[PDB]
């Protein structure tokens, strides 16, 4: 049961699969894989679509002539088995250049030619038909508090978001951008640093429509914040352009645990919320399968992470369609929730007698809430214990 169909829009990085396992403190424990047969096998598997850094597809320092030859291969695969390409990003945290960072470095000429980085992997996203292009600035920011003046950093982080915005605006490209948040790791703290930080800095752009947030499960979860509650808020506000699906176990380095590990109970109450608020966008991995595992583990690793998701969002409808559940819901007057409060306007509300100086607080103090009752219902349901 619950076998991934291209219909269900899973997508991978290819530095998903592709991790070799080189951590802080060992050497890589698998071989490199190739792009093209990651395609191929992850067509196999079910997924929609695939991912890229400009340095996962075309290796650093390649000249022109070199990169067409990675994209031709590249390209051949996508047009065998129809898998497409729905969202790409640059690499600029991985060489050294980068170590201050790309678009705030203190070096002006290394923010100069972080931009023109990123513009050429535009123009290539563009061509493969990538809707969306992320940005995650994972070495932005400081291990000490007098390294960076933050304020002028976050006038060159919007001056560089406002010249992208001004590029594919003047090329007439159809693509969005979508800043992925990280509190920490591997700077000290990063600039931005979850996803409430990213929507307001969005706001003080000069074209904000361009521009949303590609939030991660364990990325907020590292700050101890209710992924789910985050999520709702992005969504509020019509900003979830992406998203990246994974697990993480608590407040501790970066894990990417495939999705449904972790926090398993979140990762429930995620799915009911993206499936209920009708979110169209690419279910979209960013994992690492463990170092102790072999190829064999690799790919079990990736099946696991859309089996998790079939699970979760078939337990997830049986949970809201459930008539008992319904039931508790009036209970804990969830539907009282969504009326107004006072579309009488300001003017009845103050003349309401009964909203203060008749309100029975004791009376209203007494009513229980019923939440323990209708969050037991949610564990049966997540359970199979009534689904
Ligand atoms: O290893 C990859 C990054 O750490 C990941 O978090 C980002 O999603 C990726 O750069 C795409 O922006
Ligand atoms: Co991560
Ligand atoms: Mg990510």
């Amino acid at each position: 049961n619950y076998q991934p169909t291209p219909e269900d829009r899973f997508t991978f990085g290819l530095w998903t699969v592709g991790w070799q396992g080189r951590d802080p403190f060992g050497d890589a424990t698998r071989r490199a894989l190739d792009p093209v047969e990651s395609v191929r096998r992850l067509a196999e598997l079910g997924a929609h679509g695939v991912t890229f850094h400009d340095d996962d597809l075309i290796p650093f320092g390649s000249s022109d002539s070199e990169r067409e030859e990675h994209v031709k291969r590249f390209r051949q695969a996508l047009d065998d088995t129809g898998m497409k390409v729905p969202m790409a990003t640059t690499n600029l945290f991985t060489h050294p250049v980068f170590k201050d960072g790309g678009f705030t470095a203190n070096d002006r000429d290394v923010r100069r030619y972080a931009l023109r980085k990123t513009i050429r992997n535009i123009d290539l996203a563009v061509e493969l038909g990538a809707e969306t292009y992320v940005a995650w600035g994972g070495r932005e920011g400081a291990e000490s508090g007098g390294a960076k003046d933050v304020r002028d950093a976050l006038d060159r982080m919007k001056e560089a978001f406002d010249l992208l915005g001004e590029y594919v605006t003047s090329q007439g490209y159809d693509i969005r951008f979508a800043i992925e948040p990280k509190p920490n790791e591997p700077r000290g703290d990063i600039l931005l640093p979850t996803v409430g930080h990213a929507l307001a800095f969005i706001e003080r752009l000069e074209r904000p429509e361009l521009y949303g947030v590609n939030p991660e499960v364990g990325h907020e979860q590292m700050a101890g914040l209710n992924f789910p509650h985050g999520i709702a808020q992005a969504l509020w506000a019509g900003k979830l352009f992406h998203i990246d699906l994974n697990g993480q176990n608590g407040i501790k380095y970066d894990q990417d645990l495939r999705f449904g590990a972790g926090d398993l109970r979140a990762a429930f109450w995620l799915v009911d919320l993206l499936e209920s608020a009708g979110y169209s966008g690419p279910r979209h991995f960013d994992f690492k399968p463990p170092r102790t595992e072999d190829f064999d583990g690799v790919w079990a690793s990736a099946a696991g992470c859309m089996r998790n998701y079939l699970i979760l969002k078939e337990r997830a409808a049986a949970f809201r369609a459930d008539p008992e559940v319904q039931e508790a819901l009036r209970a804990s007057r969830l539907d009282e929730l969504a009326r107004p409060t006072a579309a009488d306007g300001l003017q009845a509300l103050l003349d309401d007698r009964s909203a203060f100086e008749e309100f029975d607080v004791d009376a209203a103090a007494a009513r229980g809430m019923a939440f323990e009752r209708l969050d037991q219902l949610a564990m049966d349901h997540l359970l199979g214990a009534r689904g």
